[PDB]
């Protein structure tokens, strides 16, 4: 068991236009999400979003109240949405207990509760990706699958952007303070996705995603792999083109 | 008829990494290729490649020996590859005469000859796109169509890069000094295109765009392009591209 976190500052669009590739990767790209028996987190000064991953491999991992939360429990005054993008797993929060398989999601509300992550089989570990935002009041926990989602079909073969948007941890489904999350699945041969955090997965290891950012007319990009996330500022665009189809999770807060 | 040209200098990758979007567009993108009864040309200090277009609309257009050539004729000490990407047209070079329809190509060798471009019907004008490099000896002219091409099918549905590479003005088909050119046609639903190279994109709807990548590996940039535009790709630069729709592109290269 080990928790790593880092704080990342927000930025001005006028300054970001001069960033080089190294600077863009340092500030926006999150490369180290899943490491065996680690919980790895980025605390973003864009709306105080925490983006993280937990990878239990023969251990139960605890969600620790990192220093910048200034709270005895991670969810003391926070809410979070969790997706499993690996093998079957279990999330516990206080005495509540949820089974999550591949591509299933879970909202947890505020409260002084111990949160733990575990895999049913260490040979096929759970990969828990999560976003978290502040929460000034509790709302009930809910497990949410694609079955409970508002689905929207978009794009076409011609435009290489045929995809299903699964709106899951959204206002139409369940109450939350500010966190909204969903999952969008590109059809075979579609590669375009025509503050927000984007996490990409279900893409082979030899392929890549070009994630776009910056202001219109001054666009930049960052090259990403599966199981990596990116912070997309309020002032930034957020298109992506990969070298193969993929799925991605999106999350957002604020106003 | 009017001829416009501009000279564009080469760049060091160390300097290019600080270019903003405006500077990248200015130096690397060739936005204005086809204008009625103009020949528009760029002379690049990357291998002294000339990239240009000629759009004859009720006029016969002459290929002029622009000043940076310092020669009595454009082809005095040069060779060129022409593609027609519009309606039927005719290229004359000296007393030689070549009919070019859509997606047909033509190599002209060096020599003191007048070259002209014309459309058969002004209502359906020919769109002549060309690349030219220096040539220290003559090689015979030749028209080359897809039927003459060394064709290689590449990619797949899954990689959105299913394409036919038509290697047309290449060493396997005909001798040239250094110029080689070909045409790659992406399948419906495929958008990815893969020394100094020039890329020209077409057969894509007006409302769609090509995102052309450039820069060193680990320091990449991009430029958004439209159909009937070209881009110069330095020897130190990557050259992949992803469009929002399928397309065809012509490629030309020289050097070593």
């Amino acid at each position: 068991m080990k928790t790593n976190y880092e704080i990342r500052y927000a930025a001005h669009p006028e300054d970001a236009k001069s960033y080089d590739t190294t600077r863009i990767r340092r500030d926006f790209l999150i490369e180290k999400i899943f490491v065996p028996n680690e919980v790895n987190m980025v605390y973003s000064m864009y709306d105080r979003m925490v983006v993280g991953g937990a990878l239990p491999v023969g251990e139960v991992l605890t969600l620790e109240a990192i220093d910048p939360l200034k709270a005895p429990f991670f969810l003391t005054r926070r809410e979070m949405g969790i997706y499993n993008v690996g093998g079957p797993g279990i999330v516990k929060a206080g005495d509540a207990e949820f089974e999550l398989d591949y591509k299933e999601a879970l909202y947890l509300g505020s409260g002084d509760r111990v949160v733990t992550f575990e895999s049913k089989d260490a040979a096929h570990p759970a990969k828990f990706y999560f976003n978290s935002l502040t929460a000034h009041r509790n709302y009930p926990d809910r497990k949410v699958t694609k079955a409970d989602a508002v689905v929207a079909e978009m794009g076409s073969l011609e435009g290489s952007n045929h995809r299903n948007i699964n709106k899951m941890l959204v206002n139409q489904v369940l109450p939350t303070c500010q966190l909204q999350m969903g999952m969008t699945e590109l059809a075979p041969g579609s590669v375009w996705n025509t503050m927000e955090a984007y996490f990409y997965f279900e893409i082979p290891e030899d392929h890549a995603i070009c994630h776009f950012m910056g202001e219109v007319g001054e666009t930049r990009h960052v090259w990403m792999k599966g199981d990596q996330a990116v912070l997309s500022p309020e002032w930034s665009i957020h298109s992506a083109a990969a070298t193969h189809n993929y799925t991605f999770i999106w999350g957002m807060g604020g106003e």
